[PDB]
């Protein structure tokens, strides 16, 4: 479509199904909660157009707003793009940066790295949960998202993230998100809510499967 923007996500081209990328999914949210109009094209990783590698070095997210745009990657560039552009509405954020950044990290380094550090990991995974939950207490009054009562900047970052944290752990791990982070399990009741997660919420197995392809 030359009509709206492009983007360019991890996906299934032959069954028209979106997959699991985290990033794809920020940028993905950014557009529902803007309600901007876009249409998916589906990256299969293991058969890449020789032309994404020139644009992007082989990753997606990229984004494509029409015929006399560039191409358009790294997530971070998209959504503050898109806020530059598109200042209503808003998803501009309180948020300290620091919360939330090492979510995935800690995450991955449990999945998928040496047996020796994991107990330091994990440790440094409940920090992050901690500050995520604590932060979502202190402003329940706002709402249950960072974005009180809508997607935030955070939540299109965060929330994928956490959606692959507790998925991946539950499996891979048994691990469980403790019960008492109580504004974490509403948050995640919260965006299971929302329309704009909804409409793109490639589900619980497309996050096994691509866990799978590194444990």
């Amino acid at each position: 479509s030359n009509i709206v923007t492009t983007i360019y996500v991890k996906g299934d081209p032959a069954k028209n199904k979106l997959l699991d990328c985290p990033f794809c999914h920020r940028v993905l949210l950014a557009y529902e909660a803007k309600k901007l109009p876009y249409k998916m094209e589906y990256i299969d990783f293991d058969n890449k157009p020789a032309w994404l590698l020139e644009a992007s070095g082989g990753k997606v997210p990229v984004i494509k707003e029409g015929p006399d745009a560039p191409y358009m990657p790294d997530s971070d560039v998209i959504v503050v793009h898109l806020e530059k552009q598109h200042p209503e509405p808003s998803l501009q954020s309180s948020v300290p940066a620091e919360i939330g950044a090492k979510l995935f990290p800690n995450f991955r380094a449990i999945l998928i790295g040496p047996a020796a550090e994991v107990a330091d990991k994990v440790a440094a995974l409940e920090e992050q949960l901690a500050g995520m939950d604590d932060y979502l207490r202190q402003h329940e009054a706002q709402g249950p998202l960072f974005g009180g009562q809508h997607l935030n900047g955070t939540d299109c970052s965060l929330a994928p993230k956490l959606y692959h944290a507790v998925v991946a752990l539950k499996h891979f791990k048994g691990w469980e998100l403790p019960a008492r982070f109580t504004a974490l399990h509403k948050y995640l009741a919260a965006l299971k809510a929302l329309p704009e997660w909804q409409h793109v919420d490639y589900g619980t197995e497309a996050i096994i499967a691509g866990w799978e392809r590194h444990i």
